[PDB]
Formats: C-alpha cells, sequence, structure tokens
C-alpha cells in the first residue's frame, strides 16, 4: 500500500515475501519484500539503515526500508534473474568458463566492499546472486543476518539450504568471520564449474559429514582449535582427503589452486577477497554477455 503497485510474487523469500513492484512514483521496477515476526526490533531498523549507504556496483542497491505496522518492507534494485535458475537454464552445456571467471570476479570485488565496510553476507547461495543482460552479478541480502542474528529459516515452513555452510558455523562457532563468506563462494564457484553442488547435505550433520569426506576430517594440524569448538565430536569418524583433480574436473590448476585456498579449514587460513582477486586465475579475466532469456 502506499506507491506501489504489484507487478508479480517473485517467491517465497528467505525472510518473507517478495512481490515485484512498480512505483508509481518514479515509475521504476523494484522488488519489494515483506519481513515478519510481530514486534520487529528497533536495532534491525538502525542497522538495516546502514546498508542503504552500502552501494557498489557488484551488489543489490538496497533502496529503502520502510516500517509499518507490523511488517518491514524493504525496496531493493530488480534484476530479473538468479544464479540458480541459470545454473539450472545451462546444466546441458554448463557456463562458459570466462563467464563463470567474470562471475566470480565480480563476486569476489564486491564481497572484498563489504569486508572493508565490516558487513557480512553469512548465507550467499545461487539464489541471493542475481544477474542481468550486460554480464552483471550482485550479491543480495548483504547485512541482513547480522541485523537478525541468525535467520534460520523463511515464513513458511521451507527447507534452510545448508550446502553452503562453512565448517566453522556447522561446528557451532558463536563469531562468524568474513572467511564465512569466501567458504560459500567457494562451493558456488565449483558448482558453476561442475554442474553438480560440491556438499549437498539434507541435515547439519550430513553437511557437515559430506565436507570431510571430500577434504578429510579436520584436525589440530590443519585447523588449530578445531576439537574445542562447540560442536566437534572426538567421535567424528576420520575420513583421508580426496584430490581437488577429482572434485572440480575438468578446472584447470589454476582454478583448483584458488578453490583450495578459498576451501581451507581453518577460517584464518582462507584466502581473503581482495587477495583472492589478485590470484593467477583471473589474469586472462573479462566480461562476457550471457545468453539470457527473460
Ligand atoms: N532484487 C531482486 O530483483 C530480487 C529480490 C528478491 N528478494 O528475495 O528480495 C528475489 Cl527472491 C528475487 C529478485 N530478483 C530475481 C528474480 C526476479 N524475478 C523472477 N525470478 C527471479
Amino acid at each position: 500500500m502506499e506507491n506501489f503497485q504489484k507487478v508479480e510474487k517473485i517467491g517465497e523469500g528467505t525472510y518473507g515475501v517478495v512481490y515485484k513492484a512498480r512505483n508509481k512514483l518514479t515509475g521504476e521496477v523494484v522488488a519489494l519484500k515483506k519481513i515478519r515476526t510481530e514486534g520487529v526490533p528497533s536495532t534491525a531498523i538502525r542497522e538495516i539503515s546502514l546498508l542503504k549507504e552500502l552501494n557498489h556496483p557488484n551488489i543489490v542497491k538496497l533502496l529503502d526500508v520502510i516500517h509499518t505496522e507490523n511488517k518491514l518492507y524493504l525496496v531493493f534494485e530488480f534484476l530479473h534473474q538468479d544464479l540458480k535458475k541459470f545454473m539450472d537454464a545451462s546444466a546441458l552445456t554448463g557456463i562458459p568458463l570466462p563467464l563463470i571467471k567474470s562471475y566470480l570476479f565480480q563476486l569476489l570485488q564486491g564481497l572484498a566492499f563489504c569486508h572493508s565496510h565490516r558487513v557480512l553476507h553469512r548465507d550467499l547461495k545461487p539464489q541471493n546472486l542475481l544477474i542481468n543482460t550486460e554480464g552483471a552479478i550482485k550479491l543480495a541480502d548483504f547485512g541482513l543476518a547480522r541485523a537478525f542474528g541468525v535467520p534460520v529459516r523463511t515464513y513458511t515452513h521451507e527447507v534452510v539450504t545448508l550446502w553452503y555452510r562453512a565448517p566453522e558455523i556447522l561446528l557451532g562457532c558463536k563469531y562468524y568471520s568474513t572467511a564465512v563468506d569466501i567458504w560459500s563462494l567457494g562451493c558456488i564457484f565449483a558448482e558453476m564449474v561442475t554442474r553438480r553442488a560440491l556438499f549437498p547435505g539434507d541435515s547439519e550433520i550430513d553437511q557437515l559429514f559430506r565436507i570431510f569426506r571430500t577434504l578429510g576430517t579436520p584436525d589440530e594440524v590443519v585447523w588449530p582449535g578445531v576439537t574445542s569448538m562447540p560442536d566437534y565430536k572426538p567421535s567424528f569418524p576420520k575420513w583421508a582427503r580426496q584430490d581437488f583433480s577429482k572434485v572440480v574436473p575438468p578446472l584447470d590448476e589454476d582454478g583448483r589452486s584458488l578453490l583450495s585456498q578459498m576451501l581451507h579449514y581453518d577460517p584464518n587460513k582462507r584466502i581473503s577477497a581482495k587477495a583472492a582477486l589478485a590470484h593467477p586465475f583471473f589474469q586472462d579475466v573479462t566480461k562476457p554477455v550471457p545468453h539470457l532469456r527473460l
């Protein structure tokens, strides 16, 4: 209500329902997300408002935050498609390496900007990466997780995807660092390359064990302090690490090298977005035009 004309429902968003809407005034087309629950903290409104100032070409612009009678409305710049749908559509042929590289490079620029401004995403996944016809890709939902501590679910009994969760979160760490986003982005990079989710767990423990089966069960050597983590159990099975050549074939050594650094167990050893941008993998990065059908 008030200035907005609903064009259609986009989906059952993470924090609520989402509509494509037109601002009767400006005439602009936007994504409007209606947030839960029956209170809505004033701390969240302030923190969220802060995000309106977080502007970068690879970050979906938060145009407005509107608090009104039990419901928070977030108005975002609109993009027609997300990476999850694009990957499904490119399943038979695969996304061309040059485009995978362009997307990864752009997402790292976005993360570097967010992280330098002390903003974490915390829930990166293909569905939260939006793309347009110009070859741009943008991070969506940056900072919402913190302005709400822990998201948990959507609003209509939906199965929370754990596929992109960093191991420190799964092991009960209470303090997230910028490293959790690099881990999620690494999982997404692998998925674009192989056309299959890297760690498709269907429970928190299945997610953790899928990670362990591929990267090896972590220990104090590769991850100092891991055995003192909240949910770590000495009873975890001990699996040997597999070779990356087997995990993301036929990605080249530059790609495997970068991916391995994005998937280090120790959050402190995990590569930063800034450092990743300098990796030899991006020596020949370009900005291709995607084949997008809308
Ligand atoms: N910012 C946005 O444009 C956007 C926001 C949200 N959201 O949650 O606030 C969602 Cl779901 C999807 C979006 N767009 C991608 C899309 C658009 N139309 C049809 N399928 C996908």
